[PDB]
């Protein structure tokens, strides 16, 4: 009973957080095996951030300029390289706490947990989603750069995000663990605007199935729709167009509840056209889109 | 920038989760030093739960009947006792991962993180609040009993909750780590109804201060109020009455923003009387009450 915005247990990621200092800039690093991953802007001063030439700035840096501290002990840096927008610092010690891991580049609409860190120390964990405009609505202050996003499948941590930037609109931009930014953002102190933040339709439907499973059924109506009719409504409300791929992934939820995907689409259509009318669904007064169909299945079944 | 419902990093609690089996019932245990804490209803069959006499049921149980498994290794049980609604299983090995810890009985309105577990394995972490009717709106399925609630102050874990029950209304009831239930609930399969779920006023105000700090200011008005005038409105909307103690704890937020507590109360009063008018605050279309003033301060300052 009950449905919560749950994050993955963070322990496996906590054992990987280190502090990286270069000059007078300190941020977070991710220590996996004998490599520490961190945003390349760690080599920048506030002035450098205006228009940095990272290759040129890196020439003035040696292995001894990167100070890596795991807890209260100093790691010896024996190599450094730049891969896209991340720095890989080869250390002389493999992290004894390295979990089974993969680096994955996620698609917009996918969810993940963020372990927010400051000075290599964790402050908290929350569940996020890569928005369709490639930003994340996180909670990050100065010093939080290098904090990571991830998913867990039993014992394997799939790292998907590394925090780099706060846009002037308070939304967040970052990279995958290969250093490639999600979206068109660059690691520069220049005004970069985000595109339309559309609603992740398939996630809203998955959350409506979670609500039915947990007792909230008032929004179920006597109607059905078609993908094309539904998508005309989704276009009007800045919702992502629903495809047969999305319908397919909702299949297990449609099967468990006995509510056909297109019937749930008609409920969503009426909710979009009429609003909630002062009512709530799973304790929310708006349509939640940061639960994927896989998250709903996982939570509703007790996957550990 | 940004404000999220954050949970504490769960690592320190993950290293304490064990599986406890008695007969054919399996639930979660908390292993701290050489003691494993678990709900006493682990000794019950589904039939026993209807009207259990725990002292009588415990007589038919020996140390060897309690199977404690931490990961894939079996702990030897050398003692067992019942303290209120929890069983304390003395094991022959101190948990090497025992963090610095305290057992605290929280007050209604206080928030905490829950590490949801199944068969001694964690499934996720989420932030909760002890409701004013002493229930929690968690996310727990069968097998989740023994999962714990906690807060962290730097390196010390204050355990405050242990999950025991799901009421017929899908809300959750549990105990502190001394085995005393929050509220009037009993560990029996008998219909127990919850009292009025009032809104935690001081938490809503703290969240309104977080919203101002983060850019959402539309709800700020030209009015002020008094504690007595505000409380007449709070009574009507089933909000907890605000006291000078609550005003005092909001002080640092009033000081940082320059918005007097009673002015924020007048904004809250207008929001209660007029609604949001299709608008949102920190991405929510309702007034959030599961952030204490301490949580807002912590998140907005970067406490690790
Ligand atoms: C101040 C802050 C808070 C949260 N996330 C990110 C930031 N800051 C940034 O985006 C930086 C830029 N541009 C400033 C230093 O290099 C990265
Ligand atoms: C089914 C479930 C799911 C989540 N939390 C709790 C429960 N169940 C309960 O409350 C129990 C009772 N009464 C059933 C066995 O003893 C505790």
């Amino acid at each position: 009973s009950g449905f919560r915005k749950m994050a993955f247990p963070s322990g496996k990621v906590e054992g990987c957080m280190v502090q990286v200092t270069c000059g007078t800039t300190t941020l977070n690093g991710l220590w996996l095996d004998d490599v520490v991953y961190c945003p390349r802007h760690v080599i920048c001063t506030s002035e450098d951030m205006l228009n940095p030439n990272y290759e040129d700035l890196l020439i003035r840096k040696s292995n001894h300029n990167f100070l890596v501290q795991a807890g209260n002990v100093q790691l010896r840096v024996i190599g450094h390289s730049m891969q896209n927008c991340v720095l890989k610092l080869k250390v002389d010690t493999a992290n004894p706490k390295t979990p089974k891991y993969k680096f994955v580049r996620i698609q917009p609409g996918q969810t993940f947990s963020v372990l927010a860190c400051y000075n290599g120390s964790p402050s908290g964990v929350y569940q996020c989603a890569m928005r369709p405009n490639f930003t994340i609505k996180g909670s990050f202050l100065n010093g939080s750069c290098g904090s990571v996003g991830f998913n867990i499948d039993y014992d394997c941590v799939s790292f998907c995000y590394m925090h780099h930037m706060e846009l002037p609109t308070g939304v967040h931009a970052g990279t995958d663990l290969e250093g490639n930014f999600y979206g068109p953002f660059v690691d520069r102190q220049t005004a970069q605007a985000a595109g339309t933040d559309t609603t992740i339709t398939v996630n809203v439907l998955a959350w409506l199935y979670a609500a039915v499973i947990n007792g909230d059924r008032w929004f179920l109506n006597r109607f059905t729709t078609t993908l094309n009719d539904f998508n005309l409504v989704a276009m009007k409300y800045n919702y992502e167009p629903l495809t047969q791929d999305h319908v397919d992934i909702l299949g297990p939820l449609s099967a468990q509840t006995g509510i056909a995907v297109l019937d749930m689409c008609a409920s969503l259509k009426e909710l979009l056209q009429n609003g909630m009318n002062g009512r709530t669904i799973l304790g929310s007064a708006l349509l939640e889109d940061e639960f994927t169909p896989f998250d709903v299945v996982r939570q509703c079944s007790g996957v550990t």
